[PDB]
């Protein structure tokens, strides 16, 4: 999996992520825990984030 | 606030559907073989995002902090 990760000084941080399957997309970490998935974009909170990512992480 | 119903897949692995209270409503599959799918009912109603085990993990390891 290739992973660009960028801080972004008061914005949070910034994952540039490409699939073996050939699909890019940007995740966005704001410091206040929002959540931003763009590829079309989805905005989730810290919580919810997480419990998404205990599902998808298996 | 998280609203999600898990059903079993026979022969393939589970689903998942998971609403927001932002009401977001989308779909992971997680095959027996490791593959996850997530789908998003968005000119392309129904999106979908096609991963590996290794892949997933990673991700997950990036949204959950």
């Amino acid at each position: 999996l290739n992973i660009k990760e960028n801080d972004l000084p008061g914005i949070g941080k910034k994952f540039e992520i490409e699939t073996r399957s050939h699909e890019k997309m940007t995740i966005i970490i704001h410091d206040d825990g929002r959540r931003e998935i763009y590829r079309s974009n989805i905005s989730l909170d810290d919580s919810e984030a997480r419990q998404i990512a205990a599902i998808l992480g298996g």
